């Protein structure tokens, strides 16, 4: 912890890449073992009813911040691999999930309901380099049901890094109510590692951070496995609103507070150093 304040962050990205990263390296050591001394439960995550429901095995939600589905008239029906995660000076400020499973859809947009959620951030493509990353939980045209929810695509804009899907949906067992959701798809992310420019990224994070209403629920954002970028997402949206309100930078302190709300959010390095160049383009750019 401890703030950094915004006139001095360039120069200390600086003294972090120099001598072959060894800052970063040190900082994301200690990101690494702020976990050391601390045992974080994930009962319901391995619990064999909820095994199928996850994505990855290792990847794990922590039973404290997990997001509780609303129970279905069997006791294992309220999981989902998705925890709630801070934002800059608000609580539950996301819900960070793994990308759905076609057994996962209707738990998925059942959260979305039950959340009140009004946006979608998803940093990932359905398959990279031949892998199957995410299935698509959303519809190609027009409509698609997922139990009671009912989604309709209603528009989408394809820019050069992102697109942006706006969807319709709607609960049948609700006396027919209707929900905007926009979905904000980076498509752009390569197969390994993290993008050569933080630009692209910076815009995708300060154009579908803009889109949060007022007063809705947690922003969902989800990569594949809904650590890594994921993490990178929510630590450069976070420090963004950290700069606007007290020209203070804190990503080391941030990080490992939330790595205790959702396990390895900002999986290596490579996404930690990325999170600086992002921040290091938003400063410069003022």
């Amino acid at each position: 912890m401890e703030a950094i304040p915004v006139k001095q962050f360039v120069k200390h990205i600086g003294e972090l890449y120099s001598n072959n990263q060894h800052g970063f390296s040190e900082d994301f050591e200690e990101v690494q073992r702020s976990t050391a001394d601390m045992n974080i439960t994930a009962e319901h995550s391995n619990h064999p009813e909820n095994k199928h429901k996850n994505r990855y095995i290792n990847i794990l939600a922590y039973d404290h911040s997990r997001v509780k589905l609303r129970p279905l008239p069997s006791k294992h029906s309220d999981y989902i691999n998705a925890n709630y995660v801070d934002g800059y000076n608000k609580a539950k400020a996301y819900i960070a999930t793994q990308g759905p499973l076609k057994s996962t859809f209707e738990d998925f947009w059942r959260m979305i309901w039950e959340q009140n959620t009004g946006i979608i951030v998803m940093i990932t493509n359905l398959v990279e380099k031949g892998r199957r990353k995410c299935d698509q939980y959303w519809p190609t045209e027009n409509t698609e049901e997922y139990g009671n929810i009912i989604v309709t695509l209603k528009s989408t804009k394809i820019h050069a890094c992102y697109t942006v899907r706006r969807f319709s949906i709607r609960n049948t067992k609700v006396k027919q109510n209707e929900r905007v959701v926009i979905q904000y798809h980076y498509t752009q992310w390569p197969d390994m590692g993290v993008p050569e420019y933080a630009l692209p990224v910076l815009t995708f994070v300060r154009r579908s951070s803009a889109a949060r209403m007022p007063e809705t629920g947690p922003v969902l954002v989800h990569c594949s496995a809904g650590v890594g970028r994921t993490g990178t997402y929510i630590v450069i949206d976070s420090m963004l609103q950290q700069i606007k309100d007290k020209s203070t930078v804190n990503v080391l302190g941030f990080l490992k507070h939330i790595r205790t709300q959702r396990n390895y959010l900002v999986q290596t390095e490579e996404q930690y150093i990325f999170i600086h160049d992002a921040l290091l383009e938003a400063i410069l750019g003022k």
